[PDB]
């Protein structure tokens, strides 16, 4: 009867709501319209820090950044006061995570290298964990601007799932540097009013959120029962019926959580 309770949500917030869980071996997949694409947003920089740890030494995490004044587009709530002395690629990959930083992400972007200023790379890893129908093709702020029906810069529920899976609890990065990323998840500082409000207290939530136009919120978490159980989700959800000043719900993303830890429990 899930289907029928995100439906109740989706009329109560007149909002688009998509989820997708992945099965584990004691339980079914859940998903709604989990193929269906939305914005990506701000989540995209979990996999980017992935992408960023993946392709090089740990001793890459120590090579200092020199930006300007110029560079820093979009919300930055770190970069700004590390104009001066510039940032450590590791310092980038906290500020990206834990503060939502897209001058930060900007800036990882670069590092990965190539053209679209580093879109097409990091699509490209994507690609590696299987992840077939993700795309990344504008940087900050532009990637949350886009018109609803544009396949550019979006995911699925089911496609970014899968991805943080592999990342988080598979073996998509060996154990040094997934705990780096497990951790910077773990102490993420935007994301109290989503995922994390609709799981209880005893119930471990790592996360990444992302907010945009067109009333575009997004979450997507690792979780772990309290006695340790872990599951992947992936909450996304837009109100384009209100065009591009519609407003997001955080509501809407802890509400469908708490659906979702209903039926894990």
């Amino acid at each position: 009867d899930l289907a029928d309770r995100f439906a109740e949500l989706e009329r109560r917030y007149d909002a688009r709501l998509g989820v997708y869980v992945p099965a584990t071996g004691t339980t079914a997949a859940i998903e709604y319209r989990a193929d269906e694409r939305f914005a990506f947003c701000s989540t995209f920089k979990a996999p980017l820090v992935a992408a960023v740890l993946h392709q090089n030494p740990l001793t890459h995490l120590d090579k200092l950044i020199t930006y300007t004044s110029d560079d820093i587009r979009s919300i930055s709530p770190v970069a700004q006061q590390h104009v001066q002395t510039g940032m450590t690629i590791g310092q980038l990959c906290d500020a990206a995570i834990r503060y939502s930083d897209g001058t930060a992400a900007n800036l990882l972007l670069a590092d990965l290298g190539g053209p679209g200023g580093g879109t097409a790379a990091f699509t490209g890893y994507l690609r590696s964990l299987g992840d077939t129908v993700s795309r990344l093709d504008a940087e900050a702020p532009e990637l949350n601007r886009d018109p609803p029906g544009d396949e550019r810069d979006t995911t699925t529920p089911h496609a970014i799932a899968l991805v943080l899976q592999q990342l988080v609890l598979g073996n998509a990065l060996p154990p040094d540097k997934r705990a780096l990323l497990t951790d910077w998840m773990a102490r993420n500082t935007t994301g109290a009013k989503r995922i994390r409000a609709g799981f209880p207290a005893d119930w471990k939530v790592i996360d990444k959120t992302g907010t945009g136009d067109y009333g575009r919120a997004n979450d997507i978490a690792v979780v772990w029962s309290p006695t340790g159980v872990p599951y992947v989700v992936a909450v996304m959800s837009d109100r384009a019926g209100g065009g591009y000043d519609a407003e997001p719900r955080e509501a809407l993303l802890a509400e469908a959580a708490t659906c979702v830890a209903g039926v894990l429990a």
